[PDB]
């Protein structure tokens, strides 16, 4: 019986849970998970305070060298925009990513504005201001969000730009994922980004989006999925998701990363946590799909697997995999 501990993103939190729960039933293995965003969960793991980091956001292969780690992707999920719209209910409100940058940028301000009406001609729109809710801690939400609208909207490429920390022009802040989803409840008239699961989760209204391809496109599983379709995974696993071609791709797709020192100086708990992912692929689709998560393919598992054999190891240079 092993005790873990993890620290990182929100995004996966609510399936890494449920792992855990799982795990612990079956195996009796402790696995526990702190929700603290990714950019604490790169400084924790770096700082060496937790056995593994959690960050959506993946670090480069020059970055991952300089510190000694090693990066996994375990689930793909998608960012949402949770909303509170008077007289509106879930997944009726389309929105592009030029007027979603809009948005953002503060231009937009009440919900019946023109670019929004033209999005949605046959619907009744309230005259209600629009309150957006932005994330307070550094995310890796945020870092796909931006990524995003860097790509759809030009004056926001070129004012504001990409990061997991950005110089908002408008928005409340929220902590984490939780936050953003407890702003949107509370407050009539509030836009959020999410991951999926916090606004199903949570009895939230969401949008449709438009995919890269210019088609209306609803946020599920299996169009997260879709996203991911055209990934060269063999290349690197560090996969731009967002924004890409094909049939029902949702636009704001991202995977999600798990970071472990290579060279583990406690390597009995760096050999139980790789037991713990590896059970989870091997038997936690349902729990992920449960949570509307998708699956890594089969052959990403197996890329990971034989990256582990390779990679991570004790002092004396034994692989612990």
């Amino acid at each position: 019986e092993a005790s873990l501990t993890g620290a990182g993103a929100t995004f996966p939190a609510p399936v890494y849970a449920k792992w855990a729960d799982t795990y612990q039933k079956e195996t009796g293995n402790k696995v526990n998970y702190q929700g603290i965003g990714s950019s604490g969960g790169v400084k924790q793991i770096i700082a060496n305070t937790v056995d593994f980091g959690a960050s959506d956001a993946p670090l480069s292969d020059e970055k991952l060298a300089q510190e000694g780690l090693f990066q996994f992707p375990t689930v793909i999920g998608g960012v949402v925009l949770a909303v509170n719209i008077p007289g509106l209910k879930s997944g009726e409100l389309v929105l592009d990513g030029k007027t979603l940058g809009d948005i953002y940028l503060g231009k937009i301000k009440k919900w019946d504005d023109e670019a929004i009406a033209k999005l949605n001609p046959g619907l009744k729109l309230p005259s209600q201001n629009i309150a957006v809710v932005r994330r307070a801690d550094g995310s890796g939400d945020s870092f796909v969000f931006t990524s995003y609208l860097a790509k759809v909207n030009e004056e926001w490429k070129n004012n504001v730009g990409t990061g997991s920390t950005v110089k908002w022009p408008i928005g409340l802040g929220g902590k984490g994922n939780d936050g953003i989803a407890a702003f949107v409840q509370r407050l009539p008239g509030a836009i959020g980004y999410v991951e999926y699961a916090y606004a199903k989760q949570n009895n939230l209204a969401y949008t449709k989006l438009i995919s890269a391809d210019g088609k209306p496109v609803s946020p599920t599983e299996e169009n997260f999925a879709n996203a991911a379709k055209g990934a060269d995974w063999s290349k690197t696993f560090a996969q731009d998701l967002t924004n890409q071609k094909g049939e029902d791709a949702w636009p704001i797709t991202s995977t999600t990363f798990i970071l472990i020192h290579k060279d583990q100086k406690k390597p009995e708990q760096g050999t139980e946590v790789l037991k713990f992912f590896d059970w989870a692929y091997k038997t936690g689709a349902k729990q992920a799909n449960d949570l509307d998560y998708a699956s890594l393919p089969d052959s990403v598992v197996e890329q990971v697997r034989a990256a582990w054999k390779t990679n991570i190891k004790d002092s004396s240079g034994k692989p612990l995999y």
